[PDB]
Order: C-alpha cells, then structure tokens, then sequence
DNA sequence: GGGCATGCCCGGGCATGCCC
DNA sequence: GGGCATGCCCGGGCATGCCC
C-alpha cells in the first residue's frame, strides 16, 4: 500500500505531542524517551498521547492516529493486529491495532485504496483554563506478536485535520508494545549510547 | 468512558473544600491529610466535607460528587461497587459507590451517555451566621475490595453547579477507603518523606 | 441447612482416595499434604483426585463431590461461589463452587431441601490394566473469596454412590484454594510441627 | 474434553514404535531421545514414526495419531493449530495440528463429542522382507505458538486400531517441535542428569 | 494497638525463534 | 554454531482486612 508521510509538518498552529513521564521501572505500563522519540507500552493498556497547539484549530478539526512500519522494507505493509488477538478480540474492529479508550464520537477507518486502518476523534479544545488535551490510545498487539508487528518496529503518525480534509499539522513518535516497557527503554537508550 | 476534569477551577465564587481534624489514631473513622489532598476513611462510615465560597452562590445551585480512578491506565474505567456489597446492598442504587446520608433531596445520577454515576444535593448557604456548610459522604466499599476498586486509588470530584448546568467551582481529594485510616494515613505520609 | 456426614466410611469396596506428587515450589499448580489430608490448588485450575477401589463397584455407580465447612460454626452454611467470581462466571451453574472438566456426563446438583450443590459424573472402572480412576476438579474460588468462603476452610467429601442411591464409600479432604499452594502447603506443615 | 489414555498397551501384537538415530546437531530436522522418550522436531518437516508388531494384525487394522497436552493441568483442553499457522495454511483441515504426508488413504476426524482432532491411516504390513513401516508425520505449529500450544508439552499417542474399533496396541512419545531440534534434546538431556 | 494474611508486586533471570 | 530476544517464570517480600 502507499505510503502515508511521516514528516513532520508542525503547520499554522504549532501542533506539538507532549508525554507523561512515569520513568523506568521494569514493567512500569508506559514510558516515553525523548532521547529515542519512542513510547513504550504494554498491551490493551492505556497510553495517554497529549496535543499541544499555539492558535486554537478552527472547529471540526479531527485527530487521527495510524500506524507504519519504521524500516523501509516493511513500510509498504499494512500494520494489522496479529490473528490470535483479532480471534479473541470482542466498537473498534478485531482487525484494527490502534485503539482510543473513552469517547463517544471515535470513528475506525479503513481506507478504500490502500487498505490502511485509523482511528479519528474530534479535535477539543482544552479545558476552560488547561494546557493541552489528552486522547488515551490502546495498543491491541505486542510488537512481536507472531503473524503481526513480528518484531519490526513502528510509528505512530497523529495528524490534526480540518473538516474539509486539509492537513493542519502532523508528528509521529516510534512505538515498541512490549511487557517490560521499562527494561526495554533502558535497554535502548543503553544501546544508543554505546553503539 | 469519557473522563471527567479533575483539574481544579476556584471560579468566581471561591470554593474550597474544608476537613475536620481527628488526628492519626490507628482505626479513627476519617481522617485527612492536607499533605497529600487525601480522605482516609471506614466503609460505610460518615466523611464530613465542608464546601467553603468567598461569595454567596446564585440560587438553586447544586453539589455534585463522583469518583474517578487515579491512575492514568484506569481513568477510563466507571468507579462501581464491588458485586459483594452490591449485592447484600438493601434510595441509593446498590451500584453506587458514593452515598449521601440525611439530605431529604439528594438525586442520584448515571449518566446517559459516560455510564459514570454522581451523587447531587442542592447548595445551602451557611447557617444565619456560620462559615461553611456540611455534606455527610459515605464510601460503600473498601478502596482493596476485589471486583471493585481493587486496590486502585481514586479521586472524589466535588463540583459546585448552577441550575442551568454551568460550571462554577470544582476541587477533588484522593480517597482511600481501609479498615485503618490512622494506621495508612501515617504510612502513606511517612511514604512520602522517604521516597 | 442440614450438614453431610464427613465420616470416612470406606466401605465394602475399599474405596481410596489418591493424590499426586508434585512437591512444594512457590506457585505449583496443586500439591496435596499427606500429614494434613488437605490438596492445596489454585482457582479454576484443574484438581486430579483418583478413585482407588478393592472390588468393582456395581454398573451404574456414581461419584459424588460435595463441599462444606470444616470449623463448627459454619457447617450449616451452603459453600458457595461468591458474588465476584459467580458474575463473570460463563455447563456448571456459576453459584457452584466445584466443577468437573472433561466429562460429558457431569450432573450438577442442587438439593431442593439443603440446597447444597454437589457436582456427580459416573464412577469408570480403570482402563483395561490400570490402577484408579481420575477426576479433574476445578475451584471457582480462592478459600479467601470476600462473601463467598471469606478465608474458612472447606472439606471437599466424595462419595461413592450406587444408582439406587445407597452409600458405598465415603473419604473427604480439606482444600485450600490460593494463589501459592507451595509457600501455604509448607507454611501449614511447619505450624503443625511448632504449634 | 475427556482425557485418552495415554497408557502403554503393547497388546498381543507387540506393537512398539521405532525412530531413526539423526543424532544432536543444532537444527537437525528431527531427533528423537530415548532417555526422554521424546521428539524434538521443525515444524512442517517430516518426522519419520517407524511400526513394529511381533505377529501381523488381522486386514483392515488402522493406526490413528493424536496430540494431548502433557501436563495434569492442561490434559482437557484440545491440542489444535494456533489461529496464525490455520489462516495461511492451505486434504488436512486448517486446524489439525498433524498431519500425514504421502498417503493417499489419510482420514482427518474430529470427535463429534469431545472435538478432539485425530488423522488415521490405514496399517500397511512390512515389504515383501522387511521388519517395520514407517509414517511419515508432519507437525504444524512450534511447541511456543502463541495462541496454540503456547509453550506446553505435548504427547502423540498411537494407537493401533482393529476395523471393529478394539483397541490392539497403543504406545505414546512427548513432542517438542522447536526451531533447533538438536540443541534442545542436548539441553533437556543434561537438564535430566543434573536436576 | 501489635501483629498475621494472602493475593499481588517486583526485579533477576530463563526462553527460543531469529540474527549473524 | 554462537549468541541475542522478549514474554514469561520465579522466589522474596509488600498488602490490608482481620485476629488477638
Ligand atoms: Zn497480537
Ligand atoms: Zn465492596
Ligand atoms: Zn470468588
Ligand atoms: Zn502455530
């Protein structure tokens, strides 16, 4: 399938992610290195993805999330849940590896051409005085799952789109779905370092 | 489901929460620590909360409260009762964790849409000549017990509300519901200065 | 409600119990204590108990577990699965606390009198040369199950049945259902020894 | 489902399996220990079962192939291909995890009552002088399949089967279907003299 | 109030298909 | 064939309603 970019484009609103920190202890449930720009994250549970933006979005503006492999080799592959966790699945179609947890207006997509899957919710503007707002996204497979991911790495591109389909602002981060999120960050920043 | 604010908003009127005093003896029935912003309390037993404002609010206001999961991987998971004291349970639905006792007009909700439950009292303003006025909450359930809360902490989000639906003041404590409030709430806060 | 004889009674046909070896590391699946007669197991894993009899028993022999409390003040209680475990229980109604796996001629029992619940699959003699017959049991809930066995231990009594209802063997066992049947199984035996 | 004896029967035929030496190679395709009564395979490879009898059985006798799980716990779950290996699979049922090669009078059963999956050939004596037959077995999935065997041993049972349904002889060997047959057998072997 | 209970948490380390 | 991978196993120890 064609490739959706992955660039960077921060656009007219200064679109920014922000992520918690909750460190590196073995099996903590999600940790992000800004070292790596990679959140690690264990399955089915939640990780919470914040948006940051300079001008207020005009309203309509919708969030969507998909997935590609990092590797160039893989890039033209769909990222789709492995079968073993679509049989024992359950909205959110079985196929589908992205999940959001907690809204009413979600939309799961499956492109008509390129058979890739998304995951969209509307754009909200945060709270009468805060600094961001959060969308808690769920990752359905660990990245090695046999028959899925297969140990190749992906991103994770979030887009902020206006209602007429205008790209207002895009970003993406690596994401490695593991059971020890914490071991396996310190493990590659340890990498990064030494190698 | 979707996830309420928790962030506090002191708003125009200047509400604030206020605590009793009982101190830290080892089974006390309530007992709160300012350090942490945190209710430590017996099932099924009295919580006074007082509701403090700098002005009077308009009439027909109201006084909500509901329970959301701390931690970030439970947020979106409705606050319930466990089935054990649900169903030996007896004007509150059983399904209810938070209770007000000796309030002819209390309204209990769940939400249409979030499935979340809250606890509604009209707002009264402090006695001809007092500072604060009193809420009596229960919590019907320990915070450890199994197929409810198990063990995961929670926030009680107190708004204040006018008739037509507005915002006009929010706060929120953590709680955690025990056998011995004394003997956790000394542990937690000794937890504190240590680590 | 009336309580069951617990008493060995082994019978014409010299019915036996007997258990397996597994030894006494942390979490083994299921290790039975022969200084105690007490099989200490996990929820919902499976128990193998085996039938060992002198002489064949009669075709249409049954083999009947029932469940009851060993202390005095709680024999005339009906054990019970609790309310946790019985709600997101599923053949076996989900109020019983034993089942059988793998039968496909498994009878599950309420007694319109006591109210007792028993679970009864046919008695099969050994395969053609073979020493005893096995039973897969399983526990629905840990012995410290709040508002079902609430930390009480249980007698698990098997009894062999004609199908004219006459009693033909009668042993019993207490269970202990947790979630380190090692650690526990040595815990109980050094108590026996000290204290 | 109820549990096959897996109980040696060498009967009156004096039925006894053969396996070929490969020796301990690191992915040898397949090996077998004597020590351990036990084959260590790929997956999809052959895996050559060699049939002696002391006397010739009577025309019409059959020798069918099952797995069961070898561990108490797990003996009454069906041993069946994980959900990766049955999708992109392609005469044998997707979900039989044995299959025959080479035999173009191969049934593949599904117990109607217990759903346990077995494939049968028919028994073909000796060439005109020689002493055993072979059969060529083939397993498709890895011990570790997540979603299948999931890491749990396995036992093959073969059973040789009279037209009338008797059972004539039976013997069984545990399976390990990994990707380095050679230096798991090494491995589980000095497992077994030290431990 | 001092202390046991017991399902769960925790980091050290095995697993095993794959990489090199 | 030597060695990394990574979900899981494992025992030491915290938890927290209850016992004493
Ligand atoms: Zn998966
Ligand atoms: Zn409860
Ligand atoms: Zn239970
Ligand atoms: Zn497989």
């Amino acid at each position: 399938s064609s490739v959706p970019s992955q660039k960077t484009y921060q656009g007219s609103y200064g679109f920014r992610l922000g992520f918690l920190h909750s460190g590196t202890a073995k099996s903590v449930t999600c940790t992000y290195s800004p070292a790596l720009n990679k959140m690690f994250c264990q399955l089915a549970k939640t990780c919470p993805v914040q948006l940051w933006v300079d001008s207020t979005p005009p309203p309509g503006t919708r969030v969507r999330a998909m997935a590609i492999y990092k590797q160039s080799q893989h890039m033209t592959e769909v990222v789709r849940r492995c079968p073993h966790h679509e049989r024992c699945s359950d909205l959110a179609p079985p196929q589908h590896l992205i999940r959001v947890e907690g809204n009413l207006r979600v939309e799961y997509l499956d492109d008509r051409n390129t058979f890739r899957h998304s995951v969209v919710v509307p754009y909200e503007p945060p709270e009468v005085g805060s600094d961001c707002t959060t969308i808690h996204y769920n990752y359905m497979c660990n990245s090695s799952c046999m028959g899925g991911m297969n140990r190749r790495p992906i991103l994770t591109i979030i887009t902020l789109e206006d209602s007429s389909g205008n790209l207002l602002g895009r970003n993406s981060f690596e994401v490695r779905v593991c059971a020890c999120p914490g071991r396996d960050r310190r493990t590659e920043e340890e990498n990064l370092r030494k190698k």
